[PDB]
């Protein structure tokens, strides 16, 4: 949808743990991409099952799972052009030994099992996550006055 | 309940437009209170006249209430050692004007109007508000390990 | 004039010096007033001792007109509600050592001769000051789009 | 020159807009890049297109002269070894979905029409762009007393 | 001595703990003060006991020294006019419910026992707590290129 | 050691006198490192001369250790997982003008002599450095309770 375009990201419990949710949203905020979702969850084995049902054959499966529900994530979904691609960039790479300083990883973590946040990694990926982890009321239209500053 | 006492936020809309959410939620986060609640909303009226409903005979009430349904709003609940009293302080005085630079209203706002956050009052007020604002599933106990160097 | 208002700033050469130009300018944009002139310049010891007429009798003020004509300023004005009286706060006491941290000389200053900015102390001073050290047509209009988020 | 090459920088009217101006400044500053012109203009179609001579068989020509016309501009000259290209690389890619977090437009913009601010493209492109934007006596040399500690 | 006047800090545990250091250091820095010690060190009881001599008969004392050696503090020397007092207001009330937002304590602590930082109070507990604290031969004189624009 | 791994730091003496080393300390404490040990010291020729003995025969050798013993420096051991090699990151390339916003370098530095900071090369380097630079009793264990969110 262009401009339209949705991303979904979650805060892990480190991200909660170490307080840095501030200081994550901050920085899509200042990059200027539309919040339009957000809730502070306790989230269910079940859905994180389905949340990361393509890595259900990996070893690291299970932990995963039982790490992602030992404390509340932040999850959010992001709107603007070309979101999901440049979130991963804000982001950094999944192991943040090869995430460049300035970005969320490259900044804050030091090892792949607590990297802080999940990010989608497609158009595709965000319309299944967005779905499952919020109801379409939960996604809010306002209109953004800051818009007209962000695109031509 | 001692720290356990908790308050209730909102970002007004102007917080939200301005993208100021990640800021005071870091401002909230770095003085060691703990998010036990936060979400998105798109406001009711009938929400909204309830919570303020302390304020019904003054001239402003109804334009204060058509305003805080105007956008989202980033509703929160913060837990810690006398959260309701020190919130009050970190935001500063209701007309801005009157807030001194440091706290939240000092910093970034002008007018009464839009002056970009509500916080309960009294632990009374917040009490009400979260319950208004929030299911009690809503809220989340986590085990905060950063608290043994919040508290004795 | 209202939210018309306007004041006079110059950061003074240790701001310049110290590099605190964008901190110094950043403050007042986030409190949300509207920047409508700015200039680096070199102060002539005529504007000077035409700027510090009311301190002629002063035993220092020889010394703070050679000190502000040695070396560049930046020149500023300012618009909003009341920005000459928040703007007096956001700076703090002319003493730094009675200026309570948050404000831009409790942060950043020791001493009285090296306290980084001059603001207009009132409307009148701001009217004089403006004209003393700005042509009109240096004095901008620009539709705010902010505005609406900062005034009813 | 070496140590006294010289870029011209403009904040865009975004960039105004968006209350960058402070930032951006405090991010030349900090580098340790010495601050030799600053004014905020309304720049005149007449100029623009004498500015942007080199993009007129553009197709975005036309749009981005009414656009730089739309509102006030903060114009700059920065003094320092290398400046122009390190500018450039503060700043970031053109397009900033090109710019990597840390850069200006890595960390604000979203889009090319709106990515902030305009850096001399080559030595050559500064010297012209000084030229046309400045007055010699708006340039000022000062003596810089961070600069022992910049260079060896 | 005036502009010679010391001071000393302690980051205590929970200072380290939370990662605090750096942001401690950089308030004293900005504000301009002049460092002339620092190391990371495990205060013994039997210092600490003569540290905290003063609060011998208080009913806190035992708990307080049993406390701060705990864990790791970063001591600290900060030189400059009226340090001393200054520091006392930088870091804020002992209570940091008394603390307002702007001091280090009124922005980043919640109780007493966890209040971050200790400063001496008077000119003769910097005094006797350098000596403690810090040999002679560790304290450092250094060219100060910065005081030229911190004092008159 | 894996998340034992050290690795020395110094801030150099521009460093000291630009006032950043707050803001140094300050990358290295939210990257989550572990900071076991810290001093301000004046370095001996004799103790760099062994420091830089790896380039005793460059030209720049002479000039590299009278300047690091010009000033104070700041001395600096951090512990984690990965320590050297992210560090030297965080840092940037040597030459300021190869360093990427976001590094140390690439933010504060503009040329090689004034790089602001030192980095330990390689694990064998760090060895050594921290036996040169600091006591084995300076170098302390603490319990990190903030490690459960940095490693598994």
């Amino acid at each position: 949808t262009g401009a339209h375009e949705r991303t979904f990201l979650a805060v892990k419990p480190d991200g909660v743990q170490r307080r840095l949710v501030g200081e994550i949203v901050r920085r899509f905020e200042r990059k200027g991409f539309k919040l339009v979702a957000l809730k502070l969850v306790q989230a269910s084995e079940e859905l994180l099952r389905e949340h990361y049902a393509e890595l259900r054959e990996r070893p690291f499966y299970g932990r995963l799972v039982k790490y992602m529900a030992s404390g509340p994530v932040v999850a959010m979904v992001w709107q603007g052009l070309d979101v999901v691609r440049t979130s991963r960039a804000l982001i950094g790479a999944t192991n943040p030994a090869d995430a460049p300083p300035g970005t969320i990883r490259g900044d804050f973590c030091i090892e792949v099992g607590k990297n802080l946040i999940h990010g989608s990694d497609s158009v595709e990926s965000a319309r299944r996550e967005i779905a499952l982890w919020f109801r379409a009321d939960e996604l809010l239209c306002w209109e953004d006055s800051a818009g007209h500053w962000l695109y031509e």
